[PDB]
This record gives C-alpha cells, structure tokens and sequence, in this order.
C-alpha cells in the first residue's frame, strides 16, 4: 500500500545523503561525519526492517517468517530507534554548545569530539537494546501469531531512558537554545530550522510511545490498530533525517540536483 513509498524513499534518500557524502571534500567536517553515520543508521533501517513489517502487514498480522528471528529483529527495531533518536539528542546538544559559546567549542572541534559522540551514541543504542536477545529470547517477544513486544517492564522502564530523558534533554536543550539565540536573519533561519526539527521529532516519533506508555499502564483492539498506524509513522522519520537535515544546505541542495 503507502508503505512502499516510504520504504523507497527511505532508500532513496539516505542513499542519495551518502553520496553526496562520500565525493564531495566540502562536507569533510566532523558535524557532517556525525550526519554520514545517522545516515548509516538510517539506511538499515528501510531494508531490514520495514520490508519484514511490510510482508507482515501484507499478510494480515501473521508472520511467515519463522520463528527465530522475532527477537532478532524486535532487537534490530529498537537498535536503529534509539540509534536515530540518540544521534539527534547528541545533535541538539552539540549545536546548543555551538550556539551558546562558539569560541569554547571552537577550541575543542576536531574529529575526536566526533568519534566520542559517535561511540557514545552507538554505546547507548546498543546497551538499550541488548536486553532483548538476552532476556527476552518465547513469551516476552511473540504473542497471538505476531511479533510483539509483551513484556510490560521492559517496555515502559526502557522507554524512560530510551525516549523521556533524552526528549527532556531535547526540551531544556532548545529552550536555552532559542534564548540564546534569542538574545540577525541568519540567526532566525537556524530558529526556524530548528524550530521545525524539534516540532517534527515530537510529532513524528513521540505518539508511539504515548501509545506503548498508556498502553502498559493500562480497548486492546483499538490500540493495536493504533500501534499498527504509529509505528509506520515512525518509521517516517527515517523518510525524512536524510532530507531535511541536508536540504537546508547549498551544498547539499547542488548534489541533489546534480543527481
Ligand atoms: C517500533 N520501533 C519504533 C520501536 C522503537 C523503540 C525504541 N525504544 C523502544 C523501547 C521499547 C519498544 C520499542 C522501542
């Protein structure tokens, strides 16, 4: 159905963002690196997991697959989740203490703060997901001919760290961003901008898991149905980490019209 376009796109974009990449030299920098490995992220994300939701959709919630890979790939959902929601946690804060004092983080910008960003990022999206191979692997990963998450715990207590604590980072982070910034048309592009970016990861990402959330604190029919739609819009965001936070760029905007 509709799902086919957003995993073509998500192809399509991600692929055309490494590209770009890969042979221009004026994009070399370490804040572009962080964005090469987002997109890194972001392509596994269209074509190891959303054709499997894709052929799980087109067969009524039944899966053909067998059984063993339910937790290996519930564990490769929530790996490149908090994979792509980490990296733009560590983005907004990176560009609150660019925004803030540029001359302090000038000072310490090279490729070494990339490389520990970047390790750190991928640290957190593996040790948040690693329970899941470990404890979770019958009744913790499949349920009623479906793979899904049961395991009531684990989906409400990862969920604190894995999304509310790095949206709270998000919420104080761009409040002392925009005040900042606050405090001139250049500036107000990077306002909206970011602007668009923080009220688009809160609308894109957050209602699965006021979904899941409610969900486990608590009309399973209805939920379910819910789930089913939010988790697609979810995996929409990965439609659109490669676009909007290149397209912005002239540069970015010549190598897509090269293309
Ligand atoms: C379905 N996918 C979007 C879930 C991603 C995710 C990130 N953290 C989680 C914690 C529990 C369940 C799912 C997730």
């Amino acid at each position: 159905l509709l799902t086919a376009v957003v995993i073509i796109l998500t192809i399509a974009g991600n692929i055309l963002v490494i590209m770009a990449v890969s042979l221009e030299k004026k994009l070399q920098n370490a804040t572009n690196y962080f964005l090469m490995s987002l997109a890194i992220a972001d392509m596994l994300l269209g074509f190891l997991v959303m054709p499997v939701s894709m052929l799980t959709i087109l067969y009524g919630y039944r899966w053909p697959l067998p059984s063993k890979l339910c937790a290996v790939w519930i564990y490769l959902d929530v790996l490149f989740s908090t994979a792509s929601i980490m990296h733009l946690c560590a983005i907004s804060l990176d560009r609150y203490v660019a925004i803030q004092n540029p001359i302090h983080h000038s000072r310490f910008n090279s490729r070494t703060k990339a490389f520990l960003k970047i390790i750190a990022v991928w640290t957190i999206s593996v040790g948040i997901s690693m329970p899941i191979p470990v404890f979770g692997l019958d009744s913790k990963v499949f349920k009623e001919g479906s793979c899904l998450l049961a395991d009531d715990n684990f989906v409400l207590i990862g969920s604190f760290v894995s999304f509310f604590i790095p949206l709270t980072i998000m919420v104080i982070t761009y409040f002392l961003t925009i005040k900042s910034l606050q405090k001139i048309s250049n500036e107000q592009k990077a306002c909206k901008v970011l602007g668009i970016v923080f009220f688009l990861f809160v609308v894109m990402w957050c209602p699965f898991f006021i979904t899941n959330i409610m969900a486990v604190i608590c009309n399973e029919d209805v939920i379910g149905a819910l789930l089913n739609v939010f988790v697609w819009i979810g995996y929409l965001s990965s439609a659109v980490n490669p676009l909007v936070y290149t397209l912005f760029n002239k540069t970015y905007r010549s190598a897509f019209s090269r293309y």
